[PDB]
């Protein structure tokens, strides 16, 4: 029923439009659209806490985590709300994102509007890397592109 | 107590950083910041409806208008929720934006989080133009710079 869109831009080649659609308030969010300018492989894909690019993607803060828990995969019991896992770019560096998630919302307590969508340099290890960063940001590395998540028509 | 921040960019020289603050949920929103690259004089300053910059500033839509009203000034009972009036750029082309509004909100139904703030090329005539375009957008003309409104720390 209610929708969201997001333009990922950054300092290098990474760009693409990512749409959000949530049919009812408690139901799942569909997350789709394509990202280009990526290296082939897995890339971290998160909603970050703050919708702030005063200083590019770095101002977007840590992973949105209103339930104050640890980082994991999208299917893990232990996850921040923004923990949307990996996207996969192909040989041309095109990641055709098609995602369904029941933990993010476009309304209520876990609402992602006005927060930042970030696509990372490396793979999100899902908390399995065996280091301090792994259980925090998934060791996905730097923030290649972002955008504020905004209400769509 | 709760906070929002917005970064305006366009296809030209106009750029700035606009903060929103609100002490209680019923209370007024302090809107402060600075816009540069502007021509000297008055400039349209509105919260548009859609936090969508896929087509640049255009995809933002018309002025945020839940109460389905006509366009006016922030003083008028006849105002869109997102009619924040004018901003005045100086001889150096810099507007030191400081505005107080009890109508806009950072939580609730008149929520401006995830919508687009726009700075316009011309003065907003505040609905006193004597034309159709006056009572819809304010004859402010083209959209110089914009950005989504995001929750800040
Ligand atoms: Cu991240
Ligand atoms: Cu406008
Ligand atoms: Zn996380
Ligand atoms: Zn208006």
């Amino acid at each position: 029923a209610d929708k969201a869109v997001c333009v990922l831009k950054g300092d290098g080649p990474v760009q693409g439009i990512i749409n959000f659609e949530q049919k009812e308030s408690n139901g799942p969010v569909k997350v789709w659209g394509s990202i280009k300018g990526l290296t082939e492989g897995l890339h971290g894909f998160h909603v970050h806490e703050f919708g702030d690019n005063t200083a590019g993607c770095t101002s977007a803060g840590p992973h949105f985590n209103p339930l104050s828990r640890k980082h994991g995969g999208p299917k893990d019991e232990e996850r921040h709300v923004g923990d949307l896992g990996n996207v996969t770019a192909d040989k041309d560096g095109v990641a055709d994102v098609s995602i369904e998630d029941s933990v993010i919302s476009l309304s209520g307590d876990h609402c992602i509007i006005g927060r930042t969508l970030v696509v990372h340099e490396k793979a999100d290890d899902l908390g399995k890397g065996g280091n301090e960063e792994s259980t925090k940001t998934g060791n996905a590395g730097s923030r290649l592109a972002c955008g504020v998540i905004g209400i769509a028509q």
